[PDB]
């Protein structure tokens, strides 16, 4: 199950994800370094989740239940309305809809492997970033 404190072990394509969302080079470079050793805390109670992710300069906290819309931010920091569903046993998928304006379609997935790794994917249109974590 997803509860725990998680440390990153792999990251692919993060800078490009930000690039396609229009994030400028200075901010991209700052963000990638800032998130290179994040702190991720998850508390799962059935279908209810608390997820806190902290970088060197940012901290985000979401509280949601699978199947119930909630507000969060896109990876580039725009407010959005999100909805998580279970795709399969321990794989949740989230569609995001901007609160204001338009932009590239964004989504994320979080799944647990049999070996206890957490895989996050984040997509912005046709660009996918994958980050893998393990429990502390
Ligand atoms: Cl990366
Ligand atoms: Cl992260």
């Amino acid at each position: 199950n997803f509860s725990g404190n998680w440390k990153i072990i792999r990251s692919e394509n993060f800078e490009e994800l930000l690039k396609v969302l229009g994030v400028n080079v200075m901010l991209r470079k700052i963000a990638v370094a800032a998130a290179s050793k994040p702190a991720v805390e998850i508390k799962q109670e059935g279908d209810t989740f608390y997820i806190k992710t902290s970088t060197t300069v940012r901290t985000t906290e979401i509280n949601f239940k699978v199947g119930e819309e909630f507000e969060e931010q896109t990876v580039d920091g725009r407010p959005c309305k999100s909805l998580v569903k279970w795709e399969s046993e321990n794989k949740m998928v989230c569609e995001q809809k901007l609160l204001k304006g338009e932009g590239p379609k964004t989504s994320w997935t979080r799944e647990l492997t049999n070996d206890g790794e957490l895989i996050l994917t984040m997509t912005a249109d046709d660009v996918v970033c994958t980050r893998v974590y393990v429990r502390e």
